[PDB]
């Protein structure tokens, strides 16, 4: 049924956890807060500003989202440490198994593709950083249709990029919200439970609950 | 130049804190704990399922943030405790100063309008519980548009029934993601800070910051 796999970036193939440890040598002990905070401060943003139809790239939501977090954490970010901090995400590590269940996966001559919030010129700098750019045949980012996840729109990319009918584009991903809408659109969808979360309650299930990317790879 | 007011509900006009209390009367010590993430819950499924084009009136949404919450946190939550628990939202208390603020404002036969994503079910609930109900000219609902704020058909709602121009129409809200999507409507916007937050970073900036409706009154 499958020929082709949409795959999120952050969370799913990449630990965002790798900020922590440069956040944290910025404002010791604090590292872990000001991470926490980074992220549901980014997806907020992603999708208010959506709502709001006033969009403005990945890379500013990213910076904006910081600038907010240290602000309300009382603390004090120059413009340096913005940089920096922000050119972590340039930089993150895949989970462990990710690197040889791609490898895998593609010898089974699957269309491989990214589906990500982040700009192409994101995208492409953590995938080629960790030389996992010859293992995608897409790599997917919103900003042409000016709008992030969970809109429709976004998920109708993937499915014209790959050239394939979105019941025959299996949807990978570790965030729940994104896989409820996924499956609102139509695609089969595989939720990558690592942390032993529960599923939003959106009205949603996902076809396949698995912890790691290992699991994908024996659906074939 | 101002002739109305919007006001928001919960947080700015009624305190959402007074769940707290029934939350911890049927789970001890956790009662501060669910609440938090029942919030957050309610504003990321109203968000999520407008981008998702999937509405479900706030009732609903109320119900699955409290499932979930619960189900995150490992709390067992049979039928009866959830029935209670989001009774407690329909008995909300307002601040102190609420209640003599808006008798002085409607003196000033300003209009009076509460521009709440709760259905009109649970706002009049709420206002007629605190005997505010004779103090408002409108309660309108998001309900009826079938998606919930910031999205711009929301404000709109506001300005119809109103019978004035947006640039008439104070918009009054504690949350600071709400007041970014106003003033982007043309709202002049009035940001009630009581906790000593900091401001979205989404590109906006509220006409007015202060800590109750005691200035709102003086504004006059």
């Amino acid at each position: 049924y499958i020929k082709g796999i949409a795959f999120d970036l952050y969370g799913t193939l990449f630990d965002v956890h790798s900020v922590v440890g440069r956040c944290d040598e910025a404002f010791p002990g604090r590292g872990r807060e000001i991470s926490a905070l980074w992220r549901q401060k980014q997806l907020e943003y992603t999708w208010l500003r959506s709502l709001m139809n006033r969009y403005v790239n990945f890379q500013q939501a990213t910076e904006d989202a910081l600038r907010f977090t240290c602000r309300h954490l009382g603390l004090d970010l120059d413009a340096r440490t913005r940089s920096t901090l922000c050119d972590a995400y340039l930089r993150l590590a895949p989970f462990s198994e990710v690197p040889d269940s791609l490898r895998e996966l593609k010898r089974r001559g699957l269309k491989l593709a990214i589906l990500s919030n982040g700009s192409p010129q994101s995208i492409d700098a953590v995938v080629s950083h960790a030389g996992l750019r010859d293992g995608f045949d897409h790599l997917l980012s919103v900003d042409p249709v000016q709008v992030y996840k969970p809109d429709n729109r976004v998920y109708e990319l993937a499915e014209q990029a790959l050239g394939l009918d979105r019941s025959a584009i299996l949807f990978v991903s570790s965030n729940a919200w994104d896989a409820t809408g996924a499956r609102y659109f139509g695609f089969p969808t595989c939720w990558i439970n690592r942390t032993g979360n529960v599923f939003e309650e959106m009205g949603q299930t996902p076809d396949w609950e698995v912890t790691s990317l290992r699991a994908v790879v024996e659906l074939f």
